[PDB]
């Protein structure tokens, strides 16, 4: 069922006007209202789902609470970042069509996801690429965590490049994000009945596998698994993904003995030491503990020095 008439002008709750274009989720290209058609270079998209769709409501609340353009810009200035890979929220509203009620949200438009590029590079990223990606993901995670949310699902298909700058990566999809610390009150170590999602099996946290709500350590552990996947093309448990008990078992045992994970994943005597140090630091976090993000970034920065590079912001894709 078509939600829009292509080229129609829609007006958000702030009375800002937008024009709808072709699909690019039900997601269409969008631009500011003008006499021009919405082109394939549109700077925004519009996401539209039925008003009872739970994930779009969750996502919209995240973007309204944490991704207001000026809120992001203030953080960038105060923390002296080059950029922050949290997509900007440009507006939202309600759209009725043919007796059905929809919700819409206007967001930044992006270029390619990282999964497409990874697969086009025969399922490897370089050590430089992985460290540069991970430093920027650590900035993103620190930001969302400080604004009471965890992503719980970091992976290359949720990492998009800036449409006009292939050195800037953004983390998307907050439909199943989780508000772990509402009003500064950390959730307890237990399932949340209101949350059904377990993440993506090959990358998800041990916490998620144990049926508890995701927290900050879980996001950092997910990134850990991504790093190994990216560096090596593989994870140890990838042939057993239909059995969650198996996946959890392997992650638990590998966490208890990170040296064995390094031996499994990398050629003998040739493991990148910053990855092990990263995993060891994450292993020391309690369920409610605030990560020392700057120490984690320092660990990755020590890896760039080790390979004769520096954090120059180049993703080398
Ligand atoms: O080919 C595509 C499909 N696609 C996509 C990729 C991965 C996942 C979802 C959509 C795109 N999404 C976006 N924007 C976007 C998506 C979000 F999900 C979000 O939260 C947000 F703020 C912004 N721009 C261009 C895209 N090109
Ligand atoms: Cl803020
Ligand atoms: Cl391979």
């Amino acid at each position: 069922a078509e939600q829009f008439a292509v080229g129609e002008i829609i007006t958000d709750m702030a009375a800002a006007a937008w024009k709808v274009g072709l699909p690019i989720g039900c997601i269409y290209l969008a631009d500011m209202n003008s006499s021009e058609s919405v082109g394939s270079d549109a700077p925004c998209v519009v996401k539209v789902e039925p008003s009872d769709n739970g994930p779009l409501f969750t996502e919209l609340k995240f973007y309204q609470r944490a991704a207001k353009p000026e809120q992001i810009q203030k953080w960038i200035r105060t923390r002296k970042l080059k950029y922050l890979g949290v997509p900007k929220y440009w507006g939202s509203g309600l759209h009725d069509k043919n007796g059905k009620s929809y919700r819409f949200m206007i967001m930044d438009r992006f270029g390619s996801d990282l999964q497409k590029i990874y697969e086009a590079n025969a399922k490897r990223f370089s050590r430089k690429t992985v460290l540069q990606l991970s430093l920027r993901i650590l900035d993103i995670l620190e930001y969302i965590h400080e604004h009471e949310y965890v992503h719980g699902d970091i992976k290359a298909s949720n990492l998009l490049l800036n449409y006009k700058n292939p050195d800037q990566v953004y983390l998307v999809d907050y439909g199943l994000a989780y508000r772990y610390c509402p009003e500064g009150v950390h959730k307890a170590y237990a399932a949340d009945p209101k949350r059904c999602h377990d993440g993506t099996i090959e990358f998800t946290s041990i916490d998620a596998h144990n049926g508890v709500a995701p927290s900050r350590r879980g996001d950092l552990e997910i990134l850990g698994y991504c790093m190994i996947q990216w560096l090596t093309g593989h994870l140890p448990w990838e042939d057993n993904l239909k059995d969650p008990k198996y996946v959890r078992d392997s992650k638990i045992r590998y966490r208890e003995n990170i040296a064995s994970l390094m031996d499994k994943c990398f050629p003998a005597a040739n493991a990148p030491g910053e990855i092990a140090k990263y995993m060891e630091t994450v292993k020391l976090l309690d369920y409610t503990e605030k990560p020392l993000y700057e120490n984690l970034r320092d660990i990755l920065l020590q890896g760039l020095k080790a390979i004769g590079s520096k954090d120059d912001g180049k993703l080398d894709l």
